[PDB]
This record gives C-alpha cells, sequence and structure tokens, in this order.
C-alpha cells in the first residue's frame, strides 16, 4: 500500500470503469447524486466482479472515487445515446461526470485532504464514442469527426486541472476489432448482439476495420497530443501526464492468453452469452478467470485485474505500457 504514492483514485470513464454510478441515476429518476454523496459501491460491475479502478485503489490502499458511468461518452455535445430506462441520454463525462466531481471536492467529507500530489485523475474512454450508435454509424452531431473526440478528452483534463489536479492518467482506447462485439462471428465474434441487434444486417468485416482505424488513430492523437499540450502549449503547468497504452496491453493478453488467463484461456468468445433483447443469458462453464472477456464489449475482472496492476506500474512512472509527459 505504502509503495503506491497516492491516497485517492478519481476515475471518470464508461461501464469499463463504473462501480454503481448508473444504478444511482436508474434507481433516483434518472438524477446523479446530490454534491457532497457518493453512489453506493458494488462489487459486481460490468467484468462480472471488480472494475480495473477498483482492483488499482485496494491495491494502492487508496480511496476510490469513481465518477465513470456505464453508457458514457466524453460529451453529449459531439454524440449521445438515449437511456429509455432513465429518459434521458446516457451521463457523459463533460456534461454529467465532470459537475458531479466539480461539486463534490467542496464537500470535506468525501475529500478530507485532497493535494496535487496525494490524488491521482485516470480518464478511460472512447468504446462506446467510437463504436455502434455513435462515431461508427456516424451517429454524432454532423461535422464532428474522432479528432473532436480526442479534444474532448483534453477538455476533461482542463476541468481537473481547474481545482487542482496535477497528475493525470490518459487510459487510450482498447482494440475493438478484438472485442466479440466487432469481431467476424468466424473467429467468435457475435452475431446480433445485446450491444448491436442489427450487426448481422452489415459488412461486420468492413466495421470491424474501420472501428480499428479509428481507435488506433485516436490512440496515435491521445499520445502526440498529450506531448504537444504537456510540453509545447503549456496547457496543464506542473501537471504530469501519462498516457497508459492499454491497447498494446490487450493485443499482448489476446496474443499471449496462456501468460495472463487461467484455463481455458479464451480470448476470442465470452463468458455471460445473451441473446440480443439482452435476456435471456447463460454462463460458459469453468472459471470467468479463464475468460478475456465477460461479454462481447466488456474485459472480465480477470483481464481488469492486469490493467490495474498495469496502471499502478504507469503511475510508478515504471511501465513498458507508460508515456509520461511532465
Ligand atoms: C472474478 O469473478 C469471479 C466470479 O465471482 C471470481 O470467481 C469465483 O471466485 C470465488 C472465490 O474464489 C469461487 O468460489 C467461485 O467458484 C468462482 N466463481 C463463481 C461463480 O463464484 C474470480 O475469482 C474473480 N477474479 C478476480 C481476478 O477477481
Ligand atoms: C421514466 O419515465 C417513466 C414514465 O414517465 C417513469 O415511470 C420512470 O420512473 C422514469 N424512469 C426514471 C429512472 O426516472
Ligand atoms: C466487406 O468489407 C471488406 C473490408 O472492406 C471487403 O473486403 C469486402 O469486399 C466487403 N464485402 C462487400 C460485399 O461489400
Ligand atoms: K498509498
Amino acid at each position: 500500500h505504502k509503495d503506491h504514492n497516492f491516497e485517492t483514485l478519481v476515475t471518470f470513464g464508461d461501464s469499463y470503469t463504473d462501480n454503481g454510478r448508473l444504478g444511482y441515476y436508474i434507481n433516483h429518476g434518472g438524477k446523479a447524486p446530490r454534491p457532497g454523496t457518493m453512489h453506493d459501491e458494488t462489487t459486481t460491475t460490468a467484468s462480472g466482479g471488480l472494475s480495473w479502478a477498483q482492483f488499482a485503489a485496494r491495491d494502492a490502499g487508496a480511496t476510490l472515487m469513481d465518477y465513470a458511468v456505464s453508457g458514457a461518452v466524453c460529451s453529449n455535445q459531439i454524440v449521445s445515446r438515449y437511456f429509455d430506462l432513465i429518459n434521458r441520454t446516457f451521463p457523459a463525462i463533460l456534461d454529467d461526470e465532470i459537475p458531479s466531481f466539480q461539486a463534490d471536492v467542496l464537500f470535506k467529507s468525501l475529500y478530507p485532504h485532497r493535494t496535487a500530489e496525494n490524488t491521482v485523475y485516470a480518464v478511460w474512454i472512447g468504446t462506446n464514442d467510437l463504436g455502434w450508435g455513435a462515431f461508427l454509424s456516424d451517429s454524432q452531431t454532423p461535422g464532428k469527426t474522432i479528432s473532436d473526440f480526442v479534444s474532448c478528452v483534453f477538455s476533461v483534463l482542463d476541468h481537473v486541472y481547474k481545482t487542482g489536479g496535477r497528475r493525470f492518467v490518459i487510459l487510450n482506447t482498447v482494440p475493438l476489432e478484438l472485442a466479440p462485439l466487432y469481431a467476424l462471428p468466424e473467429n467468435g465474434g457475435t452475431l446480433d448482439s445485446q450491444y448491436w441487434n442489427t450487426k448481422t444486417k452489415y459488412n461486420m468485416t468492413e466495421y470491424g476495420q474501420k472501428i480499428r482505424e479509428y481507435s488506433t488513430s485516436v490512440n496515435t492523437m491521445l499520445e502526440n497530443g498529450a506531448l504537444v499540450m504537456a510540453s509545447l502549449k503549456k496547457r496543464w503547468p506542473k501537471a504530469m501526464v501519462d498516457v497508459f497504452d492499454v491497447h498494446s496491453l490487450f493485443n499482448d493478453i489476446y496474443n499471449a492468453p496462456t501468460k495472463y488467463l487461467d484455463a481455458p484461456h479464451n480470448v476470442n468468445s465470452y463468458y455471460h452469452q445473451c441473446g440480443p433483447a439482452g435476456s435471456p443469458c447463460t454462463d460458459q462453464p469453468g472459471s470467468l478467470n479463464g475468460y478475456m472477456w465477460y461479454d462481447e464489449l466488456h474485459p472480465s475482472n480477470k483481464t481488469s485485474s492486469i490493467v490495474a496492476r498495469n496502471f499502478l506500474d504507469v503511475v510508478a512512472g515504471k511501465s513498458k505500457y507508460g508515456t509520461r509527459f511532465h
């Protein structure tokens, strides 16, 4: 615990990170928690267990403030999706998560001693922005591009910086073409999915290559844009900005699953298999620790634990997956 040089982990993102906040919106009339209150934490997330942020905070002996909301995009002004269950859009980072955090930091009951040195701020967003019903189906605000998505991520860091945060980690986009949702059926991919219930009406090869181009392009722009902003444009004076190349880590797990997963070392299918309505559902035999993917879109709790251990290495300034900018 004392081997990790922070006391508080603040996370922004989507269902890869969420530890109960969409559940709050669902159960409280589609409204965020009141300022100075957090949602109830769950230990059963979209991973089938803990999210990476929970593994990381537990191993660091850190308090987790997890503002991630399942379904989120970076900015609803760029692209949004309607969640009928809450009678509004899925919450987004700029529109919903950041305003919550900005209100909460004024409460000592939540943030007893938040300093530039003792708090790490992480953002992991893009899975929904780049995917079906968003940029992949050209559903964004007309004229917006994936370059505007990258600009939004840096705007998240501006808002954190403005509150006095200085230690930033951007987690880049995963290889979404390897998620069974976007993979070809011949390689374990879904047919019609709860996340894309018309997938089989499309050239699945073309859409999977398009999401590879979008994700790799965003990853190039996140790393070199962060370098420009941090090192040339003076955008975050005296901040430390890490980029965690979780894209390479996902490829490493996918390509060598016997090094990372328990039997059956499955990377191309998914543990929890639902019909295209999202119901009914069957779990595969054997351990969840033997699956890269809890479902066709979400990394397993086992994959999430691997993300967490590498994240802590990135925060320590000693990781093959970390690039640090002062
Ligand atoms: C991921 O979550 C699964 C499911 O909860 C965990 O696996 C089980 O762990 C318990 C405690 O060891 C066992 O008794 C069960 O037999 C397992 N399966 C079920 C259905 O409960 C797994 O340990 C978690 N992995 C990580 C890395 O946290
Ligand atoms: C959405 O609106 C319906 C009907 O107006 C209502 O019954 C329901 O409680 C709303 N959902 C949320 C989470 O507010
Ligand atoms: C589907 O997309 C792939 C990848 O671009 C292409 O090679 C193939 O010709 C396409 N098939 C059809 C029927 O359009
Ligand atoms: K610590």
